[PDB]
C-alpha cells in the first residue's frame, strides 16, 4: 500500500489531484474533497487514506477525482 501519484495513469484517468483547490473541472464544486467522499473508507484519516476506487493506494484527504460522491 502506498501513496497514489498524480501522474499515475490510474490517477490521470480520474483526473485526480492531491489538492482539490487546484481542480478545474465542470463537475467539481468547492468543498468536495476525498475527506467527504463516500469512497474514502476511513473517515477519520485526515491526511492520507484508502479509497475504494484506487486499490492498494493512499489518496490525499484534501484531494479530489471525478469519482467523487457525497458521503
Ligand atoms: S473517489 Fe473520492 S476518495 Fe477516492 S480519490 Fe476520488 S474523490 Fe478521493
Amino acid at each position: 500500500m502506498e501513496r497514489l501519484s498524480e501522474d499515475d495513469p490510474a490517477a490521470q484517468a480520474l483526473e485526480y489531484r492531491h489538492d482539490a483547490s487546484s481542480v478545474q473541472h465542470p463537475a467539481y464544486e468547492e468543498g468536495q474533497t476525498c475527506l467527504n467522499c463516500l469512497l474514502y473508507t476511513d473517515a477519520s484519516a485526515q491526511d492520507w487514506g484508502p479509497c475504494s476506487v484506487f486499490p492498494g493506494k493512499l489518496v490525499s484527504a484534501n484531494g479530489w477525482c471525478t469519482a467523487w460522491v457525497a458521503r
